[PDB]
């Protein structure tokens, strides 16, 4: 329902490394510009009516400082990816961020990490297999439908687009299921560099196409 | 170029057609001519796997060129849900996979009433009978074991996928088997795209 017609946008970040590298810079300066490019790309979002904004870095600190940031720009923040692998000790601070979050009713911001799209498809088949060995579920009723309501964020709205920053023309196992059906934009801005004006060109592309 | 295995979405037959000023048939006559353009340069360039997505009459155009791929030693398999089709197209698909299926040239996908979803569920209902018979636990599918039953995992993975068209979309083809591939986006409509614009599309994966 806004004039540009997206619900939900994707991007894979790409181009912090050679950001930093451009000004002579080491790699973590270039990937502190990347966090400023995300709180504008999230309020860009937020402000143009947005539903869904999906991260993909191609945060063991930034889930604190900017959880506050975020709640206060009434943002409902969510981590997909295996965090399984990580410690429980901050594995309690991504929950804490989640429920203190999830009241919100602006934009839904989604955080990859230790995400894959084969992965995320796996998950989601581990499920439908504990059911099946559970007794609840037969094979033949399993369907696409079945499965989509088993990937991450089945219960956001279908991702509209993807924006692939930095050059590159790869989904580098980044969203896969979600994208059947997603426009795809690829920009060589690279992702401290990208904008406002880059965002708004993306969305017109896609209102475009 | 190191491009093994390459996917194309075909699109534009229709769009041809129209700034021709001709019918849609026409688009699809010039079509499967671009087809066996694309096929032999495949075939000449050394790459192992061409995998064709479409977007029952144009299969059936395909059983009178299988004397000719079977000669090139071009192994042909169909993809997609072909229960649906009649049950005499779907024998001579089967004939002509079993024709050329021990040749070790080109091999050459032809998605048919395909689905990257579907592709996927049909692996994932694979899997499910496994469990439900007590020969495979939940917790032991893996993305390894979820990748030997999806479409074409015994071929080199898909390095490049191209559509034609204008669209920048994948519309639902290959979805799992792309996660690391190239895509690269043409304008040219598919009855145009030539050996040029295949080259052309090689040297974008070359960097």
């Amino acid at each position: 329902l806004p004039a540009h017609g997206c619900r939900h946008v994707a991007i894979i970040m790409d181009g912090n490394g050679r950001w930093a590298k451009k000004q002579g810079k080491i790699r973590a300066f270039g990937h502190k510009a990347g966090a400023k490019s995300v709180r504008r790309a999230v309020s860009f979002a937020a402000n143009n009516g947005i539903e869904a904004l999906t991260l993909y870095a191609f945060f063991v600190w930034a889930l604190d400082s900017e959880v506050k940031s975020l709640h206060r720009h009434n943002v409902r923040l969510r981590i997909i990816g295996d965090t399984s692998r990580f410690n429980s000790r901050l594995q309690e601070r991504i929950r804490k961020s989640e429920a203190l979050t999830a009241g919100n009713t602006g934009l839904t911001l989604n955080i990859a990490a230790n995400y894959g799209g084969r992965w995320d498809i796996v998950q989601g088949v581990r499920q439908l297999a504990e059911k099946v060995q559970q007794g609840n579920l037969q094979p033949d009723q399993i369907d696409e439908e079945m499965l989509n309501q088993h990937v991450c964020m089945h219960e956001l709205a279908p991702v509209d687009l993807v924006i692939r920053t930095g050059g590159e023309h790869r989904i580098s196992n980044f969203l896969l299921w979600q994208i059947a059906y997603a426009e795809l934009y690829f920009t060589d801005v690279l992702w401290p560099d990208f904008d406002e004006q880059d965002f708004e060109g993306a969305l017109n592309a896609f209102a475009n196409r």
